[PDB]
């Protein structure tokens, strides 16, 4: 099935999924100069105060973190979303050098990596009824750079010893979301689509502007993790990332002026 190597990756992708090549794909480059500042954005609301974490799972081609979204308890809400969003799982795509990973870039710009916090509309009532319509999901984006460290990602970082492998899952409670966000909430948003197959038009894409920072020992130890399963032959889970894709007709709009 599908991948990130040079026989199943990115480019592969179109011939088991169509909507590869579809209207609102993502990732998309945000040209800093042609999203516009949009003042009918209301304010964006991330209410991480009640996040219950519950397991980590190396699936193969990211990690996640997994979170009890049978209440609203972690919720976004505002900027450009109408209604509630509950939190549902979070995970990050990297390279295998600090001059790449990110989906999104910025003017071209490629960050070492990407953090996406997966929600999903309450009006839909579950994620899987959610991911069928335009508007089932948004997906907060973070990019990553390499540089000081990030002590709310050290407890993420400490674990992926114990989920190398791909099915590899470990009990992962009371971790708090809120320490991944950067200082300020300025953002990009734009329609388009889950970024790994299958590859569904149903996100609104929430990125901001300001990356956190990471340090180049908190990135190495997610390059040791593996896309393989255990007892077979090695291969590191690095650049795990889809390029950016075609805007089409698409608007990105800026929460910022
Ligand atoms: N990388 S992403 O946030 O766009 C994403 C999230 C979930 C799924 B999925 O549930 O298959 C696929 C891609
Ligand atoms: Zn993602």
């Amino acid at each position: 099935h599908w991948g990130y190597g040079k026989h199943n990756g990115p480019e592969h992708w179109h011939k088991d999924f169509p909507i590869a090549k579809g209207e609102r794909q993502s990732p998309v480059d945000i040209d800093t100069h042609t999203a516009k500042y949009d003042p009918s954005l209301k304010p964006l609301s991330v209410s991480y105060d009640q996040a219950t974490s519950l397991r980590i799972l190396n699936n193969g081609h990211a990690f996640n973190v997994e979170f009890d979204d049978s209440q609203d308890k972690a919720v976004l809400k505002g900027g450009p979303l109408d209604g509630t969003y509950r939190l549902i799982q979070f995970h990050f795509h990297w390279g295998s050098l600090d001059g790449q990973g990110s989906e999104h870039t910025v003017d071209k710009k490629k960050y070492a990596a990407e953090l996406h916090l997966v929600h999903w509309n309450t009006k839909y009532g579950d994620f899987g009824k959610a991911v069928q319509q335009p508007d089932g999901l948004a997906v907060l984006g973070i990019f990553l750079k390499v540089g000081s460290a990030k002590p709310g990602l050290q407890k993420v970082v400490d674990v992926l010893d114990s989920i190398k492998t791909k099915g590899k899952s470990a009990d992962f409670t009371n971790f708090d979301p809120r320490g991944l966000l950067p200082e300020s909430l300025d953002y990009w948003t734009y329609p388009g689509s889950l970024t790994t197959p299958p590859l569904l038009e149903c996100v609104t894409w929430i990125v901001l502007k300001e990356p956190i920072s990471v340090s180049s020992e908190q990135v190495l130890k997610f390059r040791k993790l593996n896309f393989n399963g255990e007892g077979e032959p090695e291969e590191l889970m690095v650049d795990n990332w889809r390029p950016a894709q075609p805007l089409k007709n698409r608007q990105i709009k800026a929460s910022f002026k």
